[PDB]
C-alpha cells in the first residue's frame, strides 16, 4: 500500500474547504451509494471518497455545511480545494436547485409522497459526466448496485489513467472512448466479468467515435430536447428506453426523465393503483413515464429518486 | 369574571361520568378525524367543542367518559342522554370489531391498535353545510372555514380563555341575500353559492330542518338520492351525511382514498379508474364484505391509515 | 403430572445435537407458521410437540439443533434412529442457502423480504395428520385450527405422556375418525361443517382407496396425479390438496392458492389474471409462481407467508 492516507475532518482541517449546504438540501449517505454514481465509498465513517474528472475527493457534512478535500495526482503539494474546484462540486450536486421547494410542490399534489418523503430529505440528482454515466448504465442491465460498483471499478483500473493511491485503494479516472473502442477492449472487459455488456461497451464507444464524431455528441444531447436525446441514446448498442432515461435524468439535464422498469411498475401499481390504459411493454412503460410527469411535473425524475431512496 | 377551560382535577364538582370503556370510544381518534370540525384538545386529554348551542369539555379514563357543560352546575340527566346519543353508545363496538375481524383478515391485523373508532351522530344541518364547505382535501382548512362561518352567522355562546364559542347558523342565516357575498370573503369561492342555494332549497321544501329529519327516518337509498338533488351535493358528500347524520351505518363514502385502500389492501378492481358506476360498485363491495355497519368499519381503516 | 417439560440448562444429560445453522432452520418461524399445529413454546426458545407417537422438546444455538425425547422407559438421550427421523422431518438434506440464492437471483421482492426471514423450510409431515389437519383449514386461522386439532387428538388419539398440565396425544388413525359417532363428537369439539368432511374422508380412504397405504402411493405418484386424487375426497379442493402435496407428499412445486396468496401476488408482484378468485385463475396464479421460482415454488411461498405473518 501507499504511505499516503484517506483524510478525515480533524485529521487535516487545513486541507478542507466548506460550501454552505443544509442536510435537508443534500444527504451524502442517501445520494452517493443509491445507484446514481458507483464511484463513492465511505472509506471511514461519514467520509465519502471517489473520483470526479480525474481527481479524487473526500466529502463529509455537518447540519449546515458540505466539507470537501481534493487529492491531485501530480508533483504539486497537498493544498486545500480551489474556487473553480468548489464550483464543479456545486454543479455536481446541482445546488442551484431548491429541494425544499420541490418537496413542497410534490407533497401538495401527492399525499403518498408527503407520508414517505419525511424521513428521506436531501435526496437530489447528481449531474454526472455523460461518458461515465452512459457506460456505467450500459453495465446496469440485469444487475444490482454491488455488482455494477465492481464492474465499473475493474473497468476503470483496466482502461482508465492511474490517479493516486490512498491506503490500499488505487484510484483510476473513467476511461475515454478511445480506450473502450480498442481491438482488445471486448476480450479484456469479458475477463473483468462484464459478460454480454462487454460487447455493448466496445460497440457504443466505436459508434460514438466513428458514426457520431466523438464525445462532443453526448454534450450536444445535453443541450438537445429530452425527446431527441432519448431517441439518439436508444440507437446505441445496449441502450434501451430505461438506460436512455437514466442517462437523460442523471447526465443530460432532463429532470422530467422517468426511468421505467419492474421496480417502478411495482411502486406505481401498489402505491398509486395504476394499470396501463393501453404487464410491462414498450408502450405501457412510456405511458407510466407520462403518468409520473403528469402527477409531479417537470422534475418527475427527481421525485422518483426520493421514492426509490425511501423504498430502499 | 374571566372563565377558563375546565380540567377533571380542577373542578370535579361540575363533571358527570358515563360508564364507557376506552375500547368502545377513543375521543382522540373520533373528535379530530374529520367527522366533526368543532372539537379541539385545549388542554391535554381534554376535548372542548359545541353541541346544540352548548359548549362541552370531554375526557376519559380506561372505564369512564367524564363530561362538563358550560351554560355553575354539573350536567343534567337529559344533557348526559344527548351526549350518549351523540356517541351512539347503544351500539357495541366490541361486537362489530369481532364481526368484521371474523370475515376480513386485513381488518383483524389493522384494527388492533385502533379501537374505540365509532361514528358521531351529527346535526344534519351542521354536517351538510360543513361537508359542502370542503374542497375535500384537509381537516385544518375546513376547521377554519366552519369556525369563521359560526362567528359570522351563529349566536355567541360563551368565551373560555381566548376562545369565543358560537353555535352553528340556522338555515335562514345561510339563505339570506348577504350570505354568498360574506361566505366568498371567508374564502369558500364558488362553493359559497352552493351553501346559500342548498339553504334556500331545504327551507322551500316543507320545514327546513324537518326535511333533513325525514331523511333520517327514510331508507338509505331514498335519503342519498334526495341529498344528491341539492346544489353542490354529489354521491360522496351525500354518503358522508347519510353515515354521519342520517343514521345510515351502511353508507360508504367513496373517493381516490378508498380506491387506494380497496386496490392495495383488498386487490379490488371494478368488474364493470374512478367513475360514478365504479364508485357505487366499490361501496357495494364493502357492504357485501362488512355488512350493515360498513361505513363504521371504513372509519376504522381511515383512522388506521392516517395514524 | 410429576414429570416436567425439559429446558437445555435443566437436564443437559438427556439432550443430543444435530449440526444445523440458524440460517438453515429457525424453529420460531417454522413450528407455529401454520405448517404443523402440534408445537408450542412451553418455555422460552423450547418447542414441545408430537412426532409419530413420541413427544420432543427442541431448542437451537447459532450452529446446533438440540433435541430431547420423552418415551415408563428409562430417561435416556435421543438414539441415532430418533435423530435421523428428526433430520427427515426438517428435510435438512435440502440446502436452504442455495434455494434462497436462486429465488433472490430471479425475484427482487424475495431478496428484500428473505434477509430478516432466513431458516424458513417445509416440514415433512405424516400424510394422515396433514390431510385431516388441512381439512379443518377452510375459513380458519392458525389459533382456531391448533385448538380443533388438539381437542380432536385428545378425543380420538392415544394418550402418550403428560408434562406439567399438558397431556400429549398421538394423531388418530382413519378407523377412529370413520366411526358412526365421529361427526356428532367432532361437532361438539367445535369443528362445525369440517366435522362431516373429516368423517367422510376417513370412510372414503378406508372403503374406496384401501387405507393409509393410498396416501403413501400419492407420495411416490407425480404432483398432478396426487393433487387430482386428493381432490376426489370430501372437503379437499385445490387449496387443501396443494397444502398436503407440499407438506406431506414431497411435491415442493405445489403452491396453495387462496385470498391470502392473491393479496400478496397482486400487491407485491402486480399480478392480475391473464383472463377475482376462480378455480382457473387460482391455477393460473400457482403456475405464475412455479414459472418465477422453479420446482421449489411452495418453499419460496412459505418464506413470504412467514414474512407476512411476522
Ligand atoms: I431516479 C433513479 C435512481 C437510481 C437509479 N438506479 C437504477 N435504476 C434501475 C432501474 C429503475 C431504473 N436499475 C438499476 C440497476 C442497477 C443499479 C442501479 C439502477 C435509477 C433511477
Ligand atoms: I407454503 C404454506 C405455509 C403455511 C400454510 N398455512 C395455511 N395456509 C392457508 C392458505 C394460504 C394457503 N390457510 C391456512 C389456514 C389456517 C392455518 C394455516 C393455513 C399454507 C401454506
Ligand atoms: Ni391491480
Amino acid at each position: 500500500g501507499s504511505h499516503m492516507r484517506h483524510r478525515t475532518l480533524s485529521s487535516s482541517p487545513a486541507l478542507w474547504a466548506s460550501i454552505p449546504c443544509p442536510r435537508s438540501e443534500l444527504r451524502l449517505d442517501l445520494v452517493l451509494a443509491s445507484g446514481q454514481s458507483f464511484r463513492w465509498k465511505e472509506q471511514s465513517p461519514a467520509h465519502w471518497s471517489g473520483v470526479l474528472a480525474d481527481q479524487v475527493w473526500t466529502l463529509t457534512q455537518t447540519e449546515d455545511q458540505l466539507y470537501c478535500t481534493v487529492y491531485r495526482g501530480d508533483d504539486s503539494q497537498v493544498s486545500r480545494p480551489t474556487l473553480e474546484e468548489l464550483e464543479t462540486l456545486h454543479k455536481y450536486f446541482q445546488l442551484d436547485v431548491s429541494l425544499a421547494q420541490l418537496y413542497s410542490h410534490w407533497a401538495s399534489v401527492d399525499s403518498h409522497f408527503q407520508r414517505v418523503a419525511q424521513k428521506f430529505q436531501g435526496v437530489r440528482l447528481l449531474r454526472q459526466d455523460p461518458t461515465e454515466c452512459l457506460f456505467s448504465f450500459i453495465c446496469s442491465s440485469n444487475n444490482n448496485i454491488a455488482r455494477i460498483t465492481g464492474m465499473v471499478e475493474r473497468l476503470c483500473q483496466a482502461f482508465g489513467p492511474r490517479l493516486i493511491q490512498l491506503d490500499d485503494v488505487t484510484y483510476h479516472g473513467f476511461p475515454n472512448l478511445h480506450a473502450l473502442a480498442g481491438p482488445e477492449a471486448e476480450t479484456h472487459l469479458r475477463k473483468l466479468g462484464l459478460g454480454y455488456r462487454a460487447r455493448y461497451v466496445r460497440a457504443s464507444a466505436k459508434a460514438i467515435l466513428e458514426e457520431q464524431g466523438g464525445p462532443a455528441w453526448l454534450q450536444q444531447l445535453r443541450v438537445a430536447p429530452y425527446e431527441e436525446a432519448h431517441k439518439a441514446l436508444c440507437t446505441l448498442p445496449g441502450v434501451g428506453a430505461k438506460v436512455a432515461d437514466c442517462i437523460c435524468l442523471m447526465a443530460l439535464d432532463k429532470p422530467q426523465a422517468v426511468p421505467v422498469d419492474v421496480h417502478v411498475w411495482q411502486i406505481a401499481h401498489r402505491d398509486y393503483g395504476w394499470h396501463p390504459k393501453t404487464g410491462p411493454s414498450p408502450l405501457a412503460n412510456k405511458e407510466l413515464g407520462n403518468f409520473f410527469r403528469n402527477l409531479w411535473g417537470p422534475y418527475a425524475g427527481w421525485a422518483q429518486a426520493v421514492l426509490f431512496s425511501a423504498d430502499l
